[PDB]
């Protein structure tokens, strides 16, 4: 099955995804001086209050806080988008080390993590359906420096320990998303994919520039899950993270001069 270890991790992923090479794969490098500056963009419109977090599950290749998409309660709206996309769940791509964990990169800077708040296009009905859309997603992706602690994400940390090993799971009611924003929401975006397999190609991505701050304590607590399952050998979960890939026949626009 597919993983991010030396035989099972991303080079290994076309064998059985072969859209793996496709046309519009995620992540990929920003070069901030080719982006050009798109002035038809309209603001982000990132319509939290409502939200309502249930539970946090570590899958096997992150964690994710899932959140009640049967109504429009967490939204995602302008920017490139065209209508509504519910927030479904967030996750993060870490490192082993400060220096790398970010998917995206910018100017080939890796920053030591990646949030990505997955939402889902209402004109689809349900998330399975969407995926399988050109414009199915919309994926708002924050990167993470270490540096000064990010009081929003701490009640996520101290969770972690509850959901060491792939499969577990626990309640995670009452998680504010908009506590791991930054204050600006100038962003990058483009056309590209999921950055796991089945590597789908039904992504508008919105890369915000602006980093948020975590705490070295705060990472290494990350670093302290596990890919593996209860009573398995213990494989640190770390450098879950895709490399860039070929931006091919895309142009990254910016919301910003
Ligand atoms: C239920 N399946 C699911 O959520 N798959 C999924 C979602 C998002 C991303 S990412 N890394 O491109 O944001 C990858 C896989
Ligand atoms: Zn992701």
């Amino acid at each position: 099955h597919w993983g991010y270890g030396k035989h099972n991790g991303p080079e290994h992923w076309h064998k059985d995804f072969p859209i793996a090479k496709g046309e519009r794969q995620s992540p990929v490098d920003i070069d901030t001086h080719t982006a050009k500056y798109d002035p038809s963009l309209k603001p982000l419109s990132v319509s939290y209050d409502q939200a309502t977090s249930l539970r946090i599950l570590n899958n096997g290749h992150a964690f994710n806080v899932e959140f009640d998409d049967s109504q429009d309660k967490a939204v995602l709206k302008g920017g490139p988008l065209d209508g509504t996309y519910r927030l479904i769940q967030f996750h993060f791509h870490w490192g082993s080390l400060d220096g790398q964990g970010s998917e995206h990169t910018v100017d080939k800077k890796k920053y030591a993590a990646e949030l990505h708040l997955v939402h889902w296009n209402t004109k689809y009905g349900d998330f399975g359906k969407a995926v399988q859309q050109p414009d199915g997603l919309a994926v708002l992706g924050i990167f993470l420096k270490v540096g000064s602690a990010k009081p929003g994400l701490q009640k996520v940390v101290d969770v972690l320990d509850s959901i060491k090993t792939k499969g577990k799971s626990a309640d995670f009611t009452n998680f504010d998303p908009r506590g791991l924003l930054p204050e600006s929401l100038d962003y990058w975006t483009y056309p590209g994919s999921l950055t796991t397999p089945p590597l789908l190609e039904c992504v508008t991505w919105i890369v915000l520039k602006e980093p948020i701050s975590v705490s070295s304590e705060q990472v290494l607590k990350f670093r302290k899950l596990n890919f593996n399952g209860e009573g398995e050998p213990e494989e640190l979960m770390v450098d879950n993270w895709r490399p860039a890939q070929p931006l091919k026949n895309r142009q990254i626009k910016a919301s910003f001069k």
